[PDB]
């Protein structure tokens, strides 16, 4: 007596399928997983609850998991990130999906709850992005924990939470940290944001980047890509940081590194990338240039104090969906994107398919590892082996017409490594 | 007769909000309003405009009206109208005939609606690409003697004016706005550096990083396009006919080769030449699977779209202005905006700040021609450097740029007028 | 009289090896030799040259001689001579009066040695910065009627020629070589992009990454300098008097402010203005400890070196052309090349490939003035675009650039001559 | 009856001292070690044999070790890298140093042998760059191993050798891998090469970079910096790689990735960064463009087959020290820099002082850790703790006028980290 799916408009499915066809041809990693494993069906018996942005890219991931034998039920991990034509295509394919663009907070929680119960029993695998599904099970459904073989987690904030859960004795299910595969963190977080930040800002505002001062809070993988994107279009980028190593990197790349207390007086565009609370506050907003654009690409909605704007502005003018222009008591305006929620996914289409093929090939590999080799994965947080990490990269080289060199026997002996790798030590930072 | 013709007048409120935001990004145009709204230098002008009907152009239109002109408007491209901007203009009582997705015949009908005002025929032309200019000269020559001047926005349009003049067929004075320094070195370069990728992304959501991109032409537009693609991690290959532009591209680290070679390597193709026959059937047949092909230069003639329509074995419309073709060789080609300007057809054109440079020049040109016509005999003219410098200066405050002033000692040393102009007429910036 | 005067003729063999390497990087000059060595268009010319006596200039000198000229040479800067290049020229029998580290009086003596040949006084000038031009006009006016033409290398020199002409005091026709497209947009820009950092590094070995660098001026030289510093991870701040150049710098992501503000922040200061009084005592007094200060523009007047010498409390010579001053405030300033051109004074100037563009223009200018003087009345002239394009084309093969040729259909469409020139005279590239 | 030092010309000492004074003011990390530890003298009793490029930067390191109480004896680890004025200043200061620019291979070995015996006994600490000192002791002087408390090793190839020695049971002394401190590998190897490669090429050849094709073999930290430097000056850079992850990084940065077998036909400049043998061979040289410039910035002299040039060229013309122009049987010329040895140190001045202050502050810290806390360091290869790594970066922020943000108590609680760090997990790649 439960809904089979819930999406904005299943009639968008034909357009969705065209977008999926294009994406498949950009995602050789996922297509190789299908070629290699569609017959052997390694995920047979798996019942995967997924909580991850319901985008065209994610649809390709979902169909890969199903091709490999899994049953899947899906929700988005963000109220604005669903692409309704992708959700429609997945629903039309008979896969239970509960996701649409513009969910309320109540609807969001309800959608996750729809993914827990399958025909043959409760979920036995978690594929998570940000840990909401992980946390829901541990907090509200502890009786389901014993039946879950593994968790794979997509993003930096999610994995931070898993390590904290483990250190405090709260984690009860083995997890693979997908974020920190080399082929995820050094590609998705960096090159993905380098394209999708600007895409979000532009679709929302059509603002010129050239000539502006842009303030980027944080200089981790996300901040590095955001800063590079903005600099490339001729913004002058100012960085804030708490970590002296990341701060020194930023200075050595030619960026001014200062505090938000100083930078708020100069920025025309503000991007938060920190995964931390209380980055942009009332005292900052009051000092900003007129029509400063403020957005978050890090986590949830707490980097920016959106509550302060709602409480203190004279008026909030909605410009269009996910774009609000606040008029402050000082007579100046602030343009806030996506209510302070992820701007690339909320105001544009998130990362492009090619780089998401890296991240999602790691996801499929992690699901196969946890489902088929559980003995290798005790309760705790684990990485994929370097050999598989390398294999993700190798699967994407052909599409780019990259010609990789093979070591000669003489060179392999000289270096003391195998011809087929792995080629780097475990601590290598790339 | 119709007061206007637009897609949906109900879009006017949203249009107005977008115009409000754009005004705050366009200090040059707002300064023209501050300076000239009382004195109304364009009183008596009846300006027919043919220029992409975007949010940015709406700000220009309302500036012309604030300065006392009567205006009637059409777009210069069948896909470039932003319907909310058109609706806001219509709602404000200004005759505009423009919508996204015109037929070719509707396009001409729209230009024709701009020619006659209550008080008489048009007496000024504001053009982008020469269609209004050519229409009057070829079909309505009886209207020419009543037109005081033409201002022309874009490289292809000004090329046509110079050709008309050399052939003795130009009959109205024109100002070349494209070749103001503050237009050509800003709009054509930095505008395309942002809006090319915006068009490609909204249309395809393709990853740029890791791709080979082939840019045909390395003029102002090609320079901006190449820099954009390289910034996102594409490997950019350039084609050129001019050895100077070619050497520039080589000295910036780009491979410069022919399209006959580059067609085998590119994943993304962008034409920027203003020339016919850049991408042909023999090129399409060699392209990598799902190569994305688009034009940012002129009209629809850089890419042989006719060839694709006639020779593909499948053609699937993905969404408006995005078509995916399957060739006999089994490979696919993705064509944007039917080969028409991709930045305006698949996205929103250049952002407002840089359009404020171009459009401040347009307002200055209209004022010069309308109020000082004897300074402009039949022929093609530039705005004075002093005015060109003034356009730039008007945008410095928004960016918090602090300009240095020469001391009297330094001005004497340089033999330079202390308030400019600061460069000789041949200076290339 | 002396056959030459150089530091050490024993350096000639090493000089010749360096010239051999440079010739293979200078296809424009080598092409001039291939085309004109038999016909000897410069037969009868007696060229006095005043231009940095470097390896690159040695290739130019031997090209002029190959084309039939007699030549006598001096450097235009007291620190820019490369002694091995000077020795190779001297060994080849060419009168050259140049060494690194001349006194100001020796500098003038060297120019004076170039004026008289066996067959009579000079009849052509090849100048860089106007010193030879000014010397003749002011001290040897009786020689003017015997001089057929002047070609001038650099922005400051051509500025002086235009001033002379407007004041009615220029008495010999001149060609402005600086403002060939293939000179100004290449040498001034890409040359400085490499040779500024070479000068700073050889002098100081300072890390660029992490520093704030202040570049005064954003013309061709300032653009090249700023890009170089940014590429290595310096944060670059720009000063400018021209609102157009200022807006360019802002649109490229640089902070544009005054020297009065920037002096408090910079670790490296580079002057590129061609103007007096850019860095003054009030600036030095505010600078970060061990700020490195240098000039790449003109003469020694951009930086107030007199102020440092008079006001520092300590001055220590680190090595040739590097001085470290201690100010009364206890902080240190490092001054390069006594405020003279840092790229030529502390390193080797621009690399040979880009100098081949500049120097091919110089050879073309000398040929034009010597063989077609009636085309050049007294005044300041440009080389024709056709020749400018030819300079670029002559360098494409070395870089393996493949230039596209228009089809006859395309040339008709564009109304363009199929072999060029391809751009109108106002084109800015 | 042994020499007290051996240098090119001790009369260069006054110029050397001026260069050292300038460098000190660029090296706040080393100067902070002096401020903090010159009175307590933590290295008292240490007798450190050092084998590391005898440059101005290294002189500042040497004087720091002596200020901290160590006795030191020094040699260079490269026959061309010594800066004779720096060596003179160290000799004049009474420190035994055996180093000059342009040593023969025999003289090189002799110089290392001079650093082993002190007045009060044999060395009891090793500071090494490339492992020659480490290998000499293990192979020729095993009886000295028991008296050595620790090894600190500077460079990637050196540390590779230490791990191999450990895996084969040959390492008998505890070692700290300095190369893989974050503040070394991500700064020295990357930003150092980004400046010093071009400096070497320019001083040797004065070649224009703009317009050229440059081929960079390897895209690790060194290759990344070299490629960026060359691209910045307008070369078109082609990368070769054996590792699919590094290769994908290069492609995503806009470089063509192909094999040397293809790239040798196109390159005008060749830079080897691999640490591997047999990168540029006869079959490559024969296909190169006329006057191709060929150089190595990786390891020793075996990346480039210099022996092939010597055996097969028609003639070798010496242009000036460390620059040779070979005329081949095909009539074309090859310009080889520094006989295939490190081009940045051999043809220029190596990395600038500021970034060497990061590397050498790690060296001082490693010497203090091994000398004063030996119980923490069993036989094996170890990293410096992240807290010290962060402290190296923090010590350089003031010179750059960087303003680092401090977490609030609320933020530190939210993130679950200490206000004073460390701020990243052990696996973080920066
Ligand atoms: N929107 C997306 O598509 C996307 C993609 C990847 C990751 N993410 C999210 O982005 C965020 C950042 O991810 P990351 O991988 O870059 O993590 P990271 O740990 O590499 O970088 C975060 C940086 O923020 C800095 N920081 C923390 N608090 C700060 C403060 N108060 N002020 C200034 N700097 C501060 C840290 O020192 C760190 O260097 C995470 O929330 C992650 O889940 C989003
Ligand atoms: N979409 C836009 O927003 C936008 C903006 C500005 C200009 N434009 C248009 O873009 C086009 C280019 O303008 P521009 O200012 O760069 O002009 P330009 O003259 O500076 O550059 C065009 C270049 O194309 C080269 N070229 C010509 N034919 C060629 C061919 N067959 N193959 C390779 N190269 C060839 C020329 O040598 C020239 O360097 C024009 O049509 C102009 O109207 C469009
Ligand atoms: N060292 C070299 O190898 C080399 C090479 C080429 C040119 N030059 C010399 O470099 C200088 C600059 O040449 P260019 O071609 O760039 O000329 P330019 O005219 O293009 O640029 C100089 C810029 O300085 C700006 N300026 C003038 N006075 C200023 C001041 N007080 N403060 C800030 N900005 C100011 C001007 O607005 C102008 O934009 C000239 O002296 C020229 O002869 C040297
Ligand atoms: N000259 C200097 O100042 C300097 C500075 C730092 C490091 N180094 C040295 O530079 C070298 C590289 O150091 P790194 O830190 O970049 O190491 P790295 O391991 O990060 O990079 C080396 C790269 O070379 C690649 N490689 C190996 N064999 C190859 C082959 N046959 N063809 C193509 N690519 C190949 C590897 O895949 C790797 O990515 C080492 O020898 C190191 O000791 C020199
Ligand atoms: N197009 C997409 O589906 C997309 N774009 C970005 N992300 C993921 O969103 C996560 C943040 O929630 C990041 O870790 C990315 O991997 N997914
Ligand atoms: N946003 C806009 O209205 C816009 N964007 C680009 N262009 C103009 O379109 C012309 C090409 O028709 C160029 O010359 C630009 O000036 N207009
Ligand atoms: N290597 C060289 O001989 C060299 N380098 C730079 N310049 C010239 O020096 C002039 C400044 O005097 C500039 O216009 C350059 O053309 N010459
Ligand atoms: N200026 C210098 O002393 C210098 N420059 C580079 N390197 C070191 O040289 C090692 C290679 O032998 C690298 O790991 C660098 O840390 N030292």
């Amino acid at each position: 007596d439960k809904l089979p799916y819930k999406v904005a408009d299943i009639g968008l499915a034909a357009w969705g399928r065209k977008a999926l066809d294009i994406a498949e041809n950009e995602m050789p990693g996922l297509m190789r997983m299908r070629e290699m494993y569609s017959a052997s069906k390694p995920l047979k018996g798996a019942r995967i609850a997924g909580c991850l942005h319901m985008t065209v890219e994610t649809a390709v991931l979902i169909e890969t998991l199903v091709a490999l034998g899994a049953e899947v039920r899906w929700s988005s991990c963000n109220i604005f990130s669903t692409q309704d034509h992708a959700a429609a295509a997945i629903a039309k394919a008979g896969i239970p999906v509960f996701a649409w663009k513009g969910e309320t907070d109540e609807e969001y929680l309800w959608c996750i709850e729809q993914t827990l119960h399958f025909k043959d029993g409760p979920l036995n695998m978690i594929l998570d992005d940000g840990g909401d599904l992980t946390n829901l099970i541990h907090t509200k459904y502890p009786q389901l924990l014993s039946g879950i073989r593994g968790i794979s987690e997509e993003t930096t904030t999610g994995v931070h939470n898993l390590y904290k859960m483990m250190s405090n004795g709260i984690l009860k299910v083995p997890a693979i940290n997908v974020n920190d595969s080399v082929t995820k963190s050094k590609f998705d977080n960096l090159y993905g944001c380098r394209e999708s930040l600007i895409d979000g800002i532009k679709r929302a505002t059509d603002v010129m980047i050239a000539g502006k001062v842009a303030v980027v809070a944080g200089y981790g993988d996300v901040g590095k890509g955001c800063a590079q994107a903005l600099r490339g279009f001729g913004a002058r980028v100012i960085i804030t940081e708490i970590d002296p190593i990341n701060a020194l990197q930023a200075a050595m790349e030619g960026y001014e590194v200062t505090t938000m207390d100083e930078a708020c007086k100069e920025g025309n565009i503000f991007v938060t990338t920190t995964g931390c609370v209380d980055i942009i506050l009332g005292r900052h907003f009051e000092q900003m240039k007129d029509d400063a654009i403020v957005c978050n690409i890090g986590h949830f909605d707490v980097e920016i104090d959106v509550k302060w704007l709602n409480e203190n502005a004279v008026e909030k003018v909605n410009i269009k969906p996910q774009v609000d222009r606040y008029w402050l008591k000082n007579g100046r305006r602030i343009i806030l994107l996506a209510e302070g929620r992820l701007v690339n996914l909320g105001c544009a289409m998130g990362h492009p398919s090619f780089v998401m093929s890296n991240s999602f090939t790691n996801q499929v590999m992690a699901q196969i590892e946890l489902w088929t080799h559980p003995d290798k994965y005790p309760v705790g947080v684990h990485f994929l082996p370097k050999k598989l990490d390398e294999a993700v990269a190798e699967a994407h080289l052909g599409k780019l017409n990259v010609k990789l060199t093979k070591l000669t026997e003489k060179q392999a002996q000289y270096l003391g490594m195998p011809i087929n790798g792995p080629f780097k030590p475990d601590h290598y930072r790339y």
